[PDB]
Formats: structure tokens, sequence, C-alpha cells
């Protein structure tokens, strides 16, 4: 996976996650600099691994104002974008318990906030024909118990991102999105002990592949789509979840015999 | 279709569009009483038509209140409600010109107001343990330029009645989905003339059945989901588009010969 | 679900199953004279039961001398045929095990004699504008350990409903498709011995309803489908399994807790 | 699209079309060995541009006898395999007049053949831990008027794709699919005269990207899935088909407009 993105800058929303940094490497590896927006304050340590190669702005992208000042900054240090990789989400979800009140917080957040921050770089990926990554999950696809926010938040990034890819082809913009699977994450290594091999063991049951995805894994599917490889790919749903999501209740297990 | 659901009480979120009037005459039918909620005044004269069995409450779901007002008039007129049609939709709709406000207003209208309703009805329907049906479209499995707010909500609602169908599954409740074509409408009715027949000529194009749907047929297909006869059906979609959902670009045409 | 079709022929292959002998006697009390075409000669007992309402006639739907000897003996007895229903399949299916005469043997079976059935009653369904209903299944849309004919058929199944509503619809026939989950059946009745309660309780961690579905319940979509109510349905795939098909690997069941 | 595959070795079923041409470059210019199947003798010239690297062996995929001949031969001049790519099909097809006879004889190249080239190659897939890519289209999603046989089989091919999925991925084998659009090929090159830009002007309706795509854009995609970057992609399809498959009868051209 030797891409060559020299000169090109690239955005990542919500940069801090493990998926976010794993992203932010490969930018970098393949030449492109890389602007961080993100809430959280560790985004910046990861800026600074990278040194002036990787900047970061910390964003609350929820405000117009702080997207914004956010671009400017961007314009001021690294230049023109070429790359969006929507990857900014909130948490925020109790199913049935959470309110109206979260409903519209987590929804601003997961997906509405994506459409200001690509128009806010529109202009620039139109003169640069540039491409836009966003994040759908297998929980698009499938229903968890006791999970609505995040699911139907990711379903409607799924949608937007057919509807993007239609009314941003015109202006030579691609537009796909990334479907992961359970992959490694901060929570679950604190959750687990910082243990791996016992996570790899509860995801056996749900990848066919029998572990955690890793965060690198996601990435190179990420650079992919963004990269000119993928020159024929708009619209699409590219699925990096170890065969997650050709399962059903059954699982990998044998149903059959247990009904005698 | 002579289902008998005599003494049975449902309600209608967005009861005074055709699609709602015929799923209103449908329920009338079949003996069951309803309740007609919606922000629209033409519910009024909708409800006056059949006398004491169906009530009009003219109701901004956005507002808690009038939920839990209308939930207070729906047990004092008719009763504990078994029924509940997710119906209530708004088109504001300008593709990338819709602003942040204008994202979280469609949001709210067509998406988390749907769960505000179902909450104050919920007790209700797991008592009875009644059935939901919300409302999909041709536009949640496809892009349509120029349009992003409703297509995106009615994709969040499909997840939606997925989650919804797991969570209520414990209580009895069933919850599916209708996914309906280019219909009749009274917005169709005004651009075309009051003229069907030319508005069928346009939507042959769309539609492997060679027309626009018709409300009643629309309504044929919630009331089956309602009904004791969709006893095993749960978080699924019914389709009802006259074959849209099968085409892509191609349409009906054959598109090779035009390569020659 | 009271409909009325009085004076209609219907062909039901595959009516030796438990989910056929309910769509038979779902056709019967619409009113409908139904034959039964198959290949197990319990079908005989079911015709016999109805008596003068249904007939069968032992048919290798592989054989085309044998349709044809059925439709001549339906005109004779019968007459114009208004429905067809296509439940005919193999079981024949040990996944990669099985071999290249397995797989053609199965495909012939499931899928090219559906299209031969067809075809035989074609100008019957043209003159009555019929409607037509195939069967899919969860296999369509999910993989399942150690079984790869009969989900690779169901889901070819899937496709041959869309392209023959597309190419129906001209001579005003509609083409759906019936897709159940875990059904009651002869072969679970006899594996657990004709213990219901405990085959239910092993289904419910695939069906969020909780149980195994009634074949009575899969014939209820049968019939909607083929009614007049469904006028505006071609082409579409309606779910009647429990809410098998929203579930992925993790079931039901919580999954993060497992990771502590 | 700088990838390492050197010393391994890979098969490529179909390998005379353009498709196939790309691919095998794809796969030399990576530093792979390629064994060329095809009943075309086009392909003889295809390998003889490549020298030792690549070989061409004529094979009937139906005959088992020519499968374990060119398994011989692959044996013989290049090794074990660690990559296929089953990309061989016919385009024997007639909509509903294709007879019983062409069914089995299409369903047989394009899907059974797939699954025995499979078997055959098996023990090398399990040994190297290589990966495969199977072909899909975007008449797998969608129903296209007189066409059946192709359609149907590439529907079947994907849900094969996830059955080999999950029974291969215990022995480390990943499975995916590629869906191309309109692909420039040989037959659309007879067809416009070797015109390009008008054969782009036909496919623009039906192809966000304005144009068809190009033999060397769906090979991309194939290289990418067979690649260790695709370490954590297996059952999975992936699009490659310029926007093809967001879109409906609609197209990318508004359509309410008309009906005034």
């Amino acid at each position: 996976m030797n891409i060559d993105l020299k000169g090109k800058v690239a955005v990542v929303s919500g940069g801090a996650t493990l998926i976010g940094k794993a992203v932010v490497q490969a930018l970098v590896s393949a030449g492109a600099h890389v602007a961080i927006l993100d809430i959280d304050a560790k985004g910046k340590a990861i800026a600074e691994s990278f040194n002036h190669d990787v900047m970061f702005i910390q964003t609350d992208l929820t405000s117009d104002a702080a997207i914004q000042q956010a671009v400017a900054d961007i314009h001021q240090h690294l230049g023109e974008v070429s790359y969006l990789v929507n990857l900014a989400c909130t948490y925020l979800d109790d199913g049935f318990k959470s309110s109206r009140q979260d409903w519209l917080q987590a929804l601003d957040i997961n997906l509405v906030s994506t459409v200001e921050l690509s128009r806010a770089l529109y202009n620039d990926l139109k003169k640069q024909q540039g491409s836009i990554v966003n994040f759908t999950s297998i929980s698009a696809k499938v229903a968890q118990t006791g999970r609505w926010l995040y699911p139907v938040s990711k379903a409607a990034i799924r949608q937007l991102t057919q509807s993007m890819a239609m009314d941003f082809a015109a202006d030579g913009i691609r537009v796909n999105s990334v479907s992961p699977g359970w992959t490694w994450s901060r929570v679950i290594a604190e959750v687990s002990g910082n243990n791996r091999e016992k996570a790899d063991s509860v995801a056996a049951d749900y990848h066919l592949l029998g572990r955690l995805g890793h965060p690198e894994e996601v990435a190179n599917v990420v650079l992919f789509l963004l990269s000119s490889a993928a020159s024929f790919v708009t619209g699409a749903d590219y699925a990096v979840d170890g065969g997650y999501s050709v399962m059903g209740p059954e699982g990998l297990q044998p149903a059959i015999p247990r009904l005698a």
C-alpha cells in the first residue's frame, strides 16, 4: 500500500481515535499534510507525533464559527484541501431511554456537522477535484439491542454518502463510505485491561476472521478510496468488518443441530 | 382486505395527506376508531366525515407538551391505543443548500418526533400488544438529485424501524415500515392540473406498472402490517412502489442498443 | 384475512410441505381452486382433504413433458390459471462438499424449473392478469455454515423475481417473493420429537418474536401478494421471518459486556 | 497502487477480456506470476507479451478434466497458487426466451465452474492462505429488461461469495466480490465503432462520473482485495461502478418538474 499523495492536504474529523490516528499515519506516509479537527485534547499529542506534517485544531464541529476558523487556519498553515475524512461521532446512545434532546445532539454531531464541514471545504474539494470518505458501520445495516442513536445516525450517513456522491459528481468530487466492524478501541482497551488476545476471542463470535480489526486495516480502505486508484468508485460502501455483515443471528456456528 | 379490528384504537400522524386519508378509511372500514394527528387543518374535515369514530387533534409533534395533550385527548374520547402509524413528515429539503437549522428541523419532524410519539403511546401498545408502522420511501434506498433531508430522514427511519422492532419484541409489539413510490398526492394534483392520466404518463418511466400508486394501494399494505395476519412480520420493510426499487438508471427501456 | 378469490384457479408447486398446505388452505378458504404440483406422494392426501376444491398432479418439474401434461390436466379439470406460487425446492446441500452434478441438479429444481412452470402457464397468467409469488429465504440474505446450494439458489430466486417483474409488467402480471425464517417443519417436527415448545425456545435466539413461524403466518403473506390488495406491489421481497433478518451475529443479546 | 506480490502466483479465469487483461497487468506489475485460464484464444497473445511471468492455458472450465489439467500445468510452470480471480462468464442470455438448456449452460459457466476451479485450487490457497475475488455486477442488484441469465447468475455469485467467505475463513482464505458497472469492453468497442467519447456520452446517463469505467479502474479494486492491505476484508462486495448503483429509474436528472 504505497500510495503517493505528495503535497496534498487532508482533513480528518475525529482524528483522536485509534482509527483516526491510523488514518492520519496512512496519509502522512503517503506524503500528505493532515489537519486533525476534534473536540478531544489528545489530538494535540497525535499531531505533535508527526511534527510539521500534521496540525491539530481543536474544533467543536457543531459550531459554524469554529468550522470557519478551522478552515481559515488550514489555509494559513497548510493550504488548499484535497481530502476530507468524516470520522467524527458521538457515542451518546441509550436506546429508547435517550431523550429528544439527546437525539438532536447526536444527529447534529454525527450527521449534520458532516454537511457543514463539507460545505466549508467544498470550494477546495471542487478546485482540487478531491474525494470524501464518510464512516458508516456494521450498525448501519443491523439492529443492536439498546443502541438507537448511533445505528440510526450511521444508517443516515450511508444515505448521505449516496446523495453527496450524486450532487458532487458534477464537480469531480468522489464520495464514499467505510463500514468497519469491531475495531480495537481505546474503550475496549480499558474495559479489557489492555488484553488483546481475550478481546479477540470475544470478537471471534462475530467476525469470520476471528478477531477485532486493526485500525491500520481500516485506514488502508480509507486511503484506497481517497486515492486515484479508486477513480471509478463513488457512492459506494466499502466493508472492512472481517465478515461481520455476511452473518445473521446464527453467527458462524451450526444452528440446525440444536433442534435435536 | 376484510380485516376485523372492531373496538381497536389507532393513531395516524400526518393524517391530512392523501395517504393518511386512505389509511384512516381503511382502518374505519375495518371497525377501528382512529385519532388523526396532524399540523394541517385539513385533517379536521377528514375526521368529521366519519362522525364519532374518527377524531382530529391538531398537533405539533415537535412539542412534547402537545404530544402529552394529544394522548390525553385520545384517552378521553377513544381509549387505549392499539395501532400507531407514523406518517408525519416534512418536505423541507434543498439538498446541499439546506442549512444546519433546516437539517435539524427536518430530522426533528421526520425522525425524532416518531420516537417521542411512540414513547408517549408505549404503555398503551405494550398493554394492547399492538403494532407500529413507520414510513420509509423509495428515496431511502436511492439518491435523487437535489434532495438530501427527506431521503436521509427516511433512510434513518428504516434503521429506527429495525431497532424499534428488536427492543419492542419483548413486549409483544411489532414494528414494520412501508416504502411507497410515486403515489397520487395533493402536490402532484396541483402541478398536474388535476390531470391523473398525464401524471400517470410521466410516472410510467419509473414504475413497472406504468402509473402512480393509489393512496388506497399504500393503505392496504399498512392495514395488513397492523393486522394479526402479519403476526410473524416485525422489523421488515414492505415495498408498495409498483416496481420502482427493482430498477436502476437504465429504467425499464433497453440501454445497450444506444451504444450503436 | 377474508380475501375473495371465487372462481380463480391457483397452482402451487411443492404443495406437500407444511407451508404448501397452509398456502393451499388459504387459497381454498378464499374460494379458489388449487392444483398441487409436487414430486412427493403425500400431496395426494392433502388434495383429498379439500375434495373437489383441490387436485393433485404428481409432477417432476425438471421434466418439460411432465409440466405440459400437468397444465393440460389443470385445463381439463379446473381451467385457466390466475395464480402461481413457486414453492418447490430441494434441500440437496452439502456446502463445499456438494459436487458439480449436485449443483446443477439443485439449480435445475430450485431455479430453472420455476422459469419453465411460469412459461407453461404464461398465456394463462397473461389472459387472467394474474400474480406470481416466488420463495426466497433468510438464507438468501445471509451466509450459513455448511449450506451453499440452497442459499445461492434462493439468492438467485430473489433476482429472478425482479427480472420477471420487469419483463412481465407489460402483460399486467405481478411477481413478488416471500422470505420466511425458521418455520415449523416436517423435518423439525421429527428431529424435535414433535416437541414444539422446545423447538420454539431454540429458535428464540434467531427470531425477535421468540419462536418458529407458523405455516399459516407465511401463507397470509402469500395470499396478500396474490390478491388485488397488493395491486401496486411487484418485484418486492416481503419478509415473514419474525425479525430474523434485522439481526447480525450478535443476535438479540448484548455483546459489549462480554468484553469486560 | 504499488503493492508487492513478488513470487506469488495468481490465476485469472476469463483473462482474455479487457478486464482480465487489466487484472493480469496489475498483478504482473505487482511482481506476481499469472496463469490465464480462458476458452478464448486471444489469451495466448496476452500471456506472450509478459514472456515467462504469465502463462496461458486454454481451458473449458465446465470440464472437470480440463481443470485438473490446468492446475497440473500451473504446478509445472509456476507453482503453488496464492490468488484466484474468478472472472470467467458467458453472456448467453435471452431473458424469458432462454431455454432450460440455456439456463443450465449459463449457470454451469458463470457459477458452478467457479466452485470447481476453487475446489481444485483449494489446497494451494489453504497452504498459501490466499484470497479469492469473484465478480458480481450492477446487474446482480437491479433488473434489466430482456436479461435474466447473467443478472441471476451474478446475483448467485454474490451469495456464493458470502458462503465461501464463511466456510473458508477457518483456513485463512479471504473471499470478496467486485461489482463493476459499464466498463469499456471489446463488445462496446465494436458497436461503438471504436469511438470512446461517443460510448462515454451514452453511459453518462447511468454513471455519476459521466463515462464508462476503464478496465484498469476495475483491476485496481481487484488488486486491493487480493493484497494484504485488505486483510480484514472478507465476504464483501466492492462496487467500482462510477455511481451506477446509487441511482434508480430517475437517473441523475430531476424528475418532479416533468409532472408540470
